[PDB]
């Protein structure tokens, strides 16, 4: 399962705030830098880092708008059996200007 690893040819990292930087190798020789922004990959579960789960079309089915603002769709819990969910997407999408905008709490 060798996922990742970038540290084994990178040097020079470090963090500030939220965002990676680091020197690698590349593939035909010489060095390229870049940063990862890691706020859409890593969370805040109950003050434990921990990694994203996959996105929810991959654990969930039938996802439709039901009426006028509602998510509903099947999801599978941890225990692997499909539930039934819904989250009103009026909680937190808004129509700035005639265009759809995420608004977070
Ligand atoms: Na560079
Ligand atoms: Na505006």
């Amino acid at each position: 399962g060798r996922l990742g690893k970038f540290s084994q040819t990178c040097y020079n990292s470090a963090i500030q705030g939220s965002v990676l930087t680091s020197t690698c190798e590349r593939t035909n020789g010489g060095y390229n830098t870049s940063s990862i922004d890691l706020n859409s990959v890593i969370e805040n579960v109950d003050g434990s880092l921990k990694w994203q789960p996959s996105n929810f079309i991959e654990t969930c089915r039938n996802t439709q708008l039901a009426g006028s603002s509602e998510l509903a769709a099947e999801c599978k819990t941890r225990a692997q059996q499909f539930v039934s969910t819904k989250i009103n997407l009026d909680d937190h999408i808004a129509n700035i200007d005639g265009t759809l905008k995420y608004e977070g709490g």
